[PDB]
Formats: structure tokens, sequence, C-alpha cells
């Protein structure tokens, strides 16, 4: 391809480490 853009933002309308807290909600109710 051309180069892409996948170095996902943060501090501005991005996507920090947020799914670690939820999936380890997940993990527990399996758990």
């Amino acid at each position: 391809s051309p180069p892409d853009y996948s170095a996902a933002p943060r501090g501005r309308f991005g996507i920090p480490f947020f799914p670690v807290h939820l999936k380890r909600l997940l993990i527990l109710l399996l758990l």
C-alpha cells in the first residue's frame, strides 16, 4: 500500500488503553 496512520491518537479524540479495564471485567465474569 501507501503507508498508513494506525498510530492510535490519545489525549485528543483517540483510543488509550481503555479496553483493558473492560476486558478485565469480562475476564473476571468468566473467572
